[PDB]
DNA sequence: CATTTAAGATATCTTAAATG
DNA sequence: CATTTAAGATATCTTAAATG
């Protein structure tokens, strides 16, 4: 089964931005989203309304996928 | 001015439901849900979006009121 | 260079007791 | 009774160092 991290990879090499470019639109550290990307940690409630804005998507869709 | 934890419990207050009875339907305890309506903490990812889902709004009102 | 690892501060949860 | 407070375990961040 598709971790959320690797849907917040894809979607971020979709729009060819770096960490540190996603983290700046997130508001977080390039390492946070590291972090989430492996699935180190998810983001808090705030971070993943404002991850899914930058990304273009719905938090629904990171978290469970399709 | 207003609370995102404000937002919650005025939600909550419209179903007519207990604290434990909210926290049942969102997957965690009843004293997280008094946390978050005190503004003591708030939801992470996974929660914010069960919480709205159960409280009928979308997470982006709960967070910022709209 | 871009990203991951590491250490550490603090937020987000837990169950039990206290409060009203 | 419902809710809050207390104590405490794990999760979520930050900056600095390591990696390739
Ligand atoms: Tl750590
Ligand atoms: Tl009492
Ligand atoms: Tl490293
Ligand atoms: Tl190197």
């Amino acid at each position: 089964t598709q971790l959320m991290g690797e849907r917040i990879r894809a979607r971020r090499k979709k729009l060819k931005i770096r960490q540190a470019a996603l983290g700046k639109m997130v508001g977080v550290s390039n390492v946070a989203i590291s972090q989430w990307e492996r699935s180190e940690t998810e983001p808090n409630g705030e971070n993943l309304l404002a991850l899914s804005k930058a990304l273009q998507c719905s938090p629904d869709y990171l978290l469970k996928g399709d």
